[PDB]
């Protein structure tokens, strides 16, 4: 093949439904799931995407794509009502039906398929699967994701605890339990500490929310920070030293630890109607370590440090909902062509302003994990069609869609 | 040589059947249009004007969104896209909608810009339609999108002066504001936007700025979803099964659409008035169940006769400026006269259209795209039904569905 | 005593705060209920108020009185909780909590004392309890409210069928049935179809809603026609052809058939969302009289009429939940007075432009039920400070708390 | 003559205390003010400005709902309640709440305008003041409410030529919008308020416009509500008890506010750039991680070097027209200098504000408004506090709580 893709969806995916139409261009796309799911841990109910439906699979390199979210509503007889709807901003299985929909429309992805390692032979690369089978092509695309991220405080741990990957699959048995405790700031940590606050005076817990934060951070959605999202922002932020650009990376507050402005209202809204009718059983603390955390009985001890007062506390719960974040971890299957792989200083991926990380600047390619080369627009939704449009212009000689050099208003180098 | 259909004027809705009829080569028919290039309301072009409806509502959209003739294309044409996904606007702004469909009709080669239609015959089971000049096209079908001319009160009908309909607001504003009185008759959103942009600099002009109106209220645009679900296909055949006595007292009772104003637009409105007001009396004049009865010129300056209707009180207004935002209406256009017998006709004179939007004989011969509102109720002028209507008119052109054109959309039954 | 009020709405209690710093003014209120209760039964969770809060009981004659709603959240503790809550609107319990607060606050409240009867002798009231105790006066304010209104054609019909009045006390019986149906519409209509809905795939009732209105109409509250609730309106408005106010009072629709625009909207989007799971069992009905209603077995057989259409058909449902309006009937305790009452052509009161009813045009004051006279500001709760210190200039001759002459920017009459 | 309490400056924090101890028998101090009248800061009155705080934050309602001197109350009086209650705005407008202030002045008598301290010193167990007239006035309590300065950075300290601080630019907009190129400096409120103020306008008088700021992003001002609850009185109960260093970190990282735009503002500015430049390209230029260095003047024209700190490159502008929207900085007042002795320091020498709002030996002599942000955090110039701080004050100054002080305002915690 001319290219072989690890992991489907939503990025990989989206270069599958660009490629499609180019006769020129065959790869063929391995995901290990039997079908399509995004993070259907998180499908609370009303949940909905952080960015516009633009930033689906296609409409922002090509508008006339059959596999746009507009033509899937076309398809299913749903689109006069969502122009009624008049939202922006897509439901998480809605937009999770949209894909699988676009994903079996298409014949070159291969589910049940787990890579099992890659090397290096006769100038192509080799890709063994769990099944035995293998596939060779001269380009590969490793979009396999953000395996979820656990505190060493919690490695080792048992008991019931759960990632907040896991959160629908087990509100089952935490809204069973006498105290739930949320650690980690973000988007999620907020939904779901919205969720469970809506029921607090039904099932009666106690319901903790802790982080480290200093604040509940709102995303950084005002549009004149949005235009960082451009590539004149990636050309400038690439040729940044690395030391000032892994500091930009640790520094970002609104990318990953970031709530919806709206949501965090809503949570004060609702902390002020419960309180009508009486104390509310719940906890919200900021600047506060996770040290400790250990199991008895079926109950949580974890040791929390404020580390700007400088002063130490405990609390106890039965449930633990670890609302952390996500950690892109070096792939077992990449060992037998590390040396093809180039690296950065810390010990991680120098991706080139090309999306490249091998010793040819044109070979492996890389989607996600790369905030400390590309910052707020390698995990973006919005910004899955021009890495894709740019993957396509070095697997070609040729621009097949257009690639916008310039988008914003405000220029960021001089 | 004959074509398969005419379409008679290249407003937003013959337009859009142009974009939709051109992968089609199994139809391919002929627009003429009587500008020199595509333009829309130009009159009312004013500073940060946008539509009334969102941007999906475009040419193709809702009946092909992978269409090439899409908004979202046009704006990736021309580099705007992401700054565009950055906005989050739904509403694209008029002079951004006028530059789309001015860059859609060019990518056409189906449109005959500068012929204005003079006669329509019907000879050898077609259609005979001649230009201006004299040039003669024939088809079996035709589509008549010639919009509705500006409306002018019968008391404003010989009247001299400078006075001005609100589509030519533009050309007319930097000799209105010279003027010490202006006064605007009429409700609806071209009003309030003229109103708004006339109050926001009534403190560098010195004018006195009327605004008088016949509705008993300033009307909001009713866009509240569950009303939106009346622009349905849903309703239509609901409200086109129903007595014609009932039709028309319905679209007589209509308040919002075509006298409507945008609910946010009322609202800084009274805000810039209560920040004008704080630096002492502005003087401006908001009334309502105002009508003009009769309207006289002479020393440069207008006598406005009114009468409050429900008072029952009489008085006059006397102004230098005069801007009549009455609306529009539909004249059926004389060159079809020679055919007038080859049209269907209700029990008030007008166009008894079909449910397929056709107005012949036949049911399928000849179909009419605006002007249809005691026919199917505000779906008629709605740009967010272009589409729809665009693709039941090429259904029967055709003998099947080219695009796919919905049976039900809205939660609510109107019928049982 | 000066004046006796009758019932303590309200009305009646923003009388009561307005008129206890007026040494020259003794006046005493009787009521019913052993203490104050707004609509109850219809304190949905996050309901809130129609109006800003500045429509309390005080503020818009007398900012500076104790009886504010801003001193309510001082002496709670909750100003600052408010101050950044940022919304113009209480909750319904926090309003109803807070009118209950002014309410024993006062001195001139005699709760469980419902009037039984009204008279005139020697140029005097006398109010009679139903305890048998005797008050009486030189003037009377009544402020007895609206009663439910109930459609005649469910007239004596057996079930368990409720009026809107009685909802939050019989919602855990209504969530036990497989079908639910709603008449009528307005506010609560639709705040009882939206909570009905919402739940309706935890339960498995189906939800119809059924109303004669040709449209959901909007709460319009846009700022020009909220213009039209001034004093200038209303001495415009009051001095038309009462013909012509009869009209204008029943062919307007949104002052009791409106709903809010933004709740509208939500019950579009919570019906697009359930939709994605499938088909919701829900039926929204327009155009369509309620003529005929049966009870046999568990199951309500009401037979419907569309009226444009001119068709009719029937729904089976074994919950009826009536949200018809409110509606004023005379009160038979002012049966011994009724000729001391004048009456307008239609049989009902002819109110003064200072809100009085009998031959004096200043002994017995009306509040509410005065739609076709003062429209929509009647009752309204952003009028009743108006009133009330209108009701005040004419009981001491003097103007005690300022009464706005003019407060819009557009001219009603010419 | 021996008051209880002498306040030196009547900005909206002493103008507060005014108004909340009139009603006070046992208080009776007295204002001194160097401006014949009240004025807030005129020199950012453009047309619509608000405030950026809900109008409880006035001078009273926050301590005291039934003071006869609220804004609400100033507006039954006005005979403007009813319409501001239609307007459904928690923001004043800035000549709204300026006008409101001086409605309020007027309305005491211990205010004394046009008298400017020159010197403070301490004998006989009291502080003495001295006017500029010559005028003396005498109490143990002083309560220090001189507002903040404009700031000026050293670069521009010594220049020649037009250049404006963003305080003066209403009086100096005529005749920017005559010059070729106008630069503004710094970001923040007032900086982005100017920016599309005149980026309103510049199709009109064809300037160039540059807006350049040292801050990496454009910060939109934290007011999401559970960043709000940390203005309140538990957390300045926490912040006060931590380190000094570590509270001026926090003071020197902090974005929101005084480098803060509100979001709507930047919302509005990016699509005032998509709605010009439909028309063509706009000549304007929006630069960030840019600090100005070196400023010089010659023939009417500015040339300012700067340098992209994060980039490490340098580049100059050239401009005829240089607004510094720099901010504002507290500096000790000369009249202190004989009381020196008597006023607490911490390690880098500014005030040790007590929590207590004090700044002298005695721990609740001589009390500080404004001015306390290594202290008191993003509550010292927030108009939302000082009705508060002015509560704490007037505790000290009598022996009692006169009103209620509230302890726990929030649902989060911030101490452990
Ligand atoms: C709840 C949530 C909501 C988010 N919402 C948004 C949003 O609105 N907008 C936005 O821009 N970003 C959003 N993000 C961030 C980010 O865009 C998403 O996490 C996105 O789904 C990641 O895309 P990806 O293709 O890089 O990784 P993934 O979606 O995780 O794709 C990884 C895939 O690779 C497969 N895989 C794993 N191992 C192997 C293997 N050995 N061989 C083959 N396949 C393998 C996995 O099964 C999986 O299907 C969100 C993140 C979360 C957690
Ligand atoms: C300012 C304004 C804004 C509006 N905004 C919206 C909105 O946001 N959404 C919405 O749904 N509706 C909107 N409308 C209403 C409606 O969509 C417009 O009236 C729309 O432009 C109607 O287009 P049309 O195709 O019916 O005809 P028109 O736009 O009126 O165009 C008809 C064309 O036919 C040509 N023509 C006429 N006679 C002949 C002839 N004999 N031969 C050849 N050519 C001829 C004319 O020159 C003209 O170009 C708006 C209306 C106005 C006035
Ligand atoms: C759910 C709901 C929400 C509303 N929300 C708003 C809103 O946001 N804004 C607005 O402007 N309007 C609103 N209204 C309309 C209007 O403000 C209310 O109807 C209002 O409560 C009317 O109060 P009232 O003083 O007229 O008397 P009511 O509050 O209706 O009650 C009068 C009192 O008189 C007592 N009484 C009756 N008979 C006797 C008797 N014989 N002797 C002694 N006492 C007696 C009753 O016990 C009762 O306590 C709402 C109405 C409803 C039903
Ligand atoms: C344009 C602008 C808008 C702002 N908007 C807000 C807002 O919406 N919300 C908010 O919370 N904060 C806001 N602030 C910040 C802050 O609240 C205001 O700056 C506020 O005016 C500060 O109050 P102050 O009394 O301490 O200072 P000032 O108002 O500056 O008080 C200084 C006064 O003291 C007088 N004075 C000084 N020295 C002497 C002396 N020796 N003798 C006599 N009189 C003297 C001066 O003449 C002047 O009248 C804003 C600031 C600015 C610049």
């Amino acid at each position: 093949h001319d290219f072989v893709g690890i992991g489907l969806g939503p990025f990989n995916l989206g270069l599958a439904c660009l490629t499609e139409p180019i006769d020129e261009l065959d790869g063929i796309f391995l995901e290990s799931k039997p079908d399509f799911e995004w993070h259907a841990g998180m499908f609370l109910d009303g949940a909905h995407l952080q960015t516009p439906f633009m930033s689906d699979l296609v409409t922002l390199a090509d508008p006339t794509s059959p596999y746009s979210f507009l033509n899937y509503l076309k398809e299913k007889g749903r689109l006069y009502s969502f122009y009624i709807r008049e939202n922006f901003y897509p439901l998480r299985v809605e937009y999770d039906d949209y894909c699988r929909w676009a994903a079996n429309k298409l014949s070159s992805i291969r589910f049940g398929t787990t890579v099992t390692e890659v090397r290096y032979e006769d100038d192509l690369y080799v890709v063994t699967t769990s099944a035995g089978d293998v596939y060779r092509a001269r380009h590969l695309v490793l979009g396999t994701g953000t395996p979820p991220y656990i505190p060493e405080a919690c490695q080792g741990l048992d008991g019931d605890f759960i990632h907040n990957s896991r959160y629908v699959q087990h509100r089952s048995e935490l809204v069973k339990k006498e105290s739930i405790t949320i650690v980690g700031s973000g988007q999620s940590a907020a939904e779901i500490y919205q969720d469970l606050l809506g029921e607090i005076d039904v099932h009666g817990y106690r319901l903790n929310w802790v982080t480290r934060s200093p604040r509940f951070f709102p995303l950084e959605y005002t549009k004149l920070t949005l235009e960082m999202t451009s590539p004149e922002y990636i050309d400038y932020y690439r040729e940044l030293p690395e030391a000032t650009r892994y500091r930009l990376t640790a520094e970002q507050k609104g990318l990953f630890k970031g709530i919806d402005g709206d949501l965090i209202n809503e949570i004060f809204d609702l902390l002020y109607q419960k309180n009508l009718a009486g104390p509310v059983p719940t906890r919200l603390l900021t600047n506060s370590s996770l040290n400790s955390a250990r199991h008895e009985n079926g109950t949580y001890t974890l040791a929390f440090r404020q580390e700007e007062q400088g002063k130490d506390f405990e609390i106890e719960s039965q449930g633990l909902v670890l609302a952390t974040g996500y950690k892109y971890a070096e792939p077992e299957f990449l060992a037998p062509v590390k040396d093809r792989l180039v690296y950065d200083s810390q010990g991680n991926f120098d991706v080139s302003r090309a999306y490249a990380i091998d010793v040819t600047g044109r070979g492996v390619f890389l989607q996600n994990a790369g905030v400390h080369t590309h910052s707020i627009t390698s995990p973006d939704l919005g910004m899955g069609a021009y890495r894709n449009s740019c993957i396509i212009r070095e697997l070609l000689g040729t621009e097949y869609y257009p690639v916008e050099k310039t988008i914003a208003f405000q220029e960021f180098s001089v």
